[PDB]
């Protein structure tokens, strides 16, 4: 038992990571057979991130204006094109450790592990949740452009996300992996900001599964709720509505435990009304929305990854 | 910025984790050039794990009852040894991937980060504290024995950790590498029990420089104490003394922020006598103590590992 924020395995991940440098700028890029990823801003001076023509910008350029580093071994650049937001450098040599993987754009309110690097050299790994306005609440420093995000299936790197920029909030904003962002953000330096986000209502029924199955019990109760008279309530907290989808897909959670979906929710509603009165859910004093019923189910049953 | 429980990436031990059987006992093991490590209690079965003489055990075992499994590769078992909790497989293959490494025994208030497999797979990886009463607060279910935790410094990896048994309260307890437990704990089933814990001050005033660090400050105020009168408080609210040591430890945050450390003391002070008040800090309504002041300084900062 127990209950953690998890992250995948990160070495797959890890196999792939280089150091693209442009100029005087230097980030992340992700090596997988003969293609280096990375943000196209690698190519914007300061005064270019302004409002730049990143058409114009990348036709002046050539090859030997990129320099790729894996590990202290320089990767020769033959070709260069745009695709939306990020930049995509041939390479003469294709990446021997490319795990199998997958471009994927998931959705708000799904998780991944980020694996952060600064120089093309891993840092840390953590779990994060794409947040329903569309950014992350990450721990990115200068230098970390490039880092990536993804899920681990068996053996296949579904890679979801690559950093662009943190927004002033502190919360940051980045593409999927054919370079189009996630969310109203672009990759030029304006005044854009987050804008509202809300709770990720079904993720935090899974925690309190999770928390039932770790032996948290004191916020359960005998009374039940309509679908209907939960959204009600949802929606007055800033938590989003619920969906007979999202029953169905804690139907699981809730065979496992033995307690109805509806009859959590009943649970929730008063936790949102009442507090948690000095007491805590596994280990925390505020309701968890950043792990899926996948999440849990995957913790607490015991999925691995070859 | 921003602010995570960020684990090391964990490529360097994945490439370690094998697969031990003996008689119907399947767990994880650690390879090391031509070593493999794991729980001794591998050699036990159902009956024997009440009161175990596990010389007896072991003499009556041969090579080839061990049967290790690195990936779909069998490796071939050429010697055994006991040494303390830990057994230890001569195989007749050396790891290819094994990395520099150390096996260090970690303090009661240090962090470390946990790679949790099954069947010598790798599931997931996350950060944990020794506590003060030497478990750990960790995720782990059946099958989970034999997985490691670990620190990287560079390209270095300083193993700490090894995972043996789930307490009654459902934390865990193991082993340094060289098999000697944390704490008062033994590889027999009887109803040894945690026994009571502390609050890792120092950690928790790591933590708050890195929340004034990462934007947060209404826990700040003028109001100073000394270093004696801090631990009166601390004494009452089961927080553990501290020292000089730690103060000159919290040195450059202190200095990074312009926050005295018993200035800070006098925060904690307050929070631990008035509460939070319905307000959060680094995204937490409790006072966090599972990050170091080394920890703090790498996130907010930015190191690497190569
Ligand atoms: C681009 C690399 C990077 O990591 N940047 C960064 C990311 N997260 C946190 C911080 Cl503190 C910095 C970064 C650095 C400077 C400027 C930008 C930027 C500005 C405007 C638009 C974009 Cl797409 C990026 C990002
Ligand atoms: C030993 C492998 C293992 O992982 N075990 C386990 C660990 N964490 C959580 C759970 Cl739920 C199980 C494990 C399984 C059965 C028995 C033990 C055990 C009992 C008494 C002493 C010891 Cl050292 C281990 C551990």
């Amino acid at each position: 038992s127990g209950f953690r924020k998890m992250a995948f395995p990160s070495g797959k991940v890890e196999g792939c990571m280089v150091q693209v440098t442009c100029g005087t700028t230097t980030l992340n890029g992700l090596w997988l057979d003969d293609v280096v990823y990375c943000p196209r801003h690698v190519i914007c001076t300061s005064e270019d991130m302004l409002n730049p023509n990143y058409e114009d910008l990348l036709i002046r350029k050539s090859n030997h204006n990129f320099l790729v580093q894996a590990g202290n071994v320089q990767l020769r650049v033959i070709g260069h094109s745009m695709q939306n937001c990020v930049l995509k450098l041939k390479v003469d040599t294709a990446n021997p450790k490319t795990p199998k993987y997958k471009f994927v754009r998931i959705q708000p309110g799904q998780t991944f592990s980020v694996l952060a690097c600064y120089n093309g050299s891993p840092s840390g790994v953590y779990q994060c949740a794409m947040r329903p306005n569309f950014t992350i609440k990450g721990s990115f420093l200068n230098g970390s452009c490039g880092s990536v995000g993804f899920n681990i299936d068996y053996d296949c790197v579904s890679f979801c996300y690559m950093h662009h920029m943190e927004l002033p909030t502190g919360v940051h904003a980045g593409t999927d992996l054919e370079g189009n962002f996630y969310g109203p953000f672009v990759d030029r330096q304006t005044a854009q900001a987050a804008g509202t986000d809300t709770t990720i209502t079904v993720n935090v029924l899974a925690w309190l599964y999770a928390a039932v199955i770790n032996g948290d019990r004191w916020f359960l109760n005998r009374f039940t709720t309509t679908l209907n008279d939960f959204n009600l309530v949802a929606m007055k907290y800033n938590y989003e509505p619920l969906t007979q989808d999202h029953v169905d897909i804690l139907g699981p959670l809730s065979a496992q435990t033995g307690i109805a979906v509806l009859d959590m929710c009943a649970s929730l509603k008063e936790l949102l009304q009442n507090g948690m009165n000095g007491r805590t859910i596994l280990g925390s004093a505020l309701l968890e929305d950043e792990f899926t019923p996948f999440d849990v189910v995957r913790q607490c049953s015991g999925v691995t990854f070859q």
